[PDB]
């Protein structure tokens, strides 16, 4: 929603899972890429530096259905099938005490609205 600004004052979770008044500082995109692992598993969330068959970040994304080698949360690497890229508007956010989340549209407030 294209209702939040750079500079805005509003209202997110904290890291301690508290919803504080913070300021967000820049509007970015982050690019996540869906793959099928061969067991047929299906993860809707790597980031392009998660493939380490090729090098996402300097050549962009595998063609649809391409054989890949996907780095997993656990370290370890997992055969799987190239679906998707969805580029998501996220919200760099700053905190009274100088911490830093990048959230989803759906986790700030304005200061008008009812929480949550």
């Amino acid at each position: 929603q294209g209702s939040i600004t750079a500079g805005q004052k509003v209202i997110s979770k904290h890291k301690n899972g508290r919803f504080y008044q913070c300021e967000v500082v820049r509007l970015t995109t982050e690019t996540f890429y869906e793959v099928n692992f061969d067991d047929g598993s299906f993860s809707d969330n790597l980031y392009p530096e998660d493939i380490v068959s090729q090098d996402c970040l300097q050549f962009g994304p595998p063609a649809e259905g391409e054989v890949v080698q996907v780095r997993w949360t656990d370290g370890q690497v997992y055969g799987a099938k190239f679906v998707a890229s969805h580029p998501i508007q996220m919200y760099q956010v700053e905190f009274e005490d100088g911490s830093q989340l990048v959230v989803k549209r759906d986790d700030v407030y304005t200061l008008d609205e009812e929480l949550p």
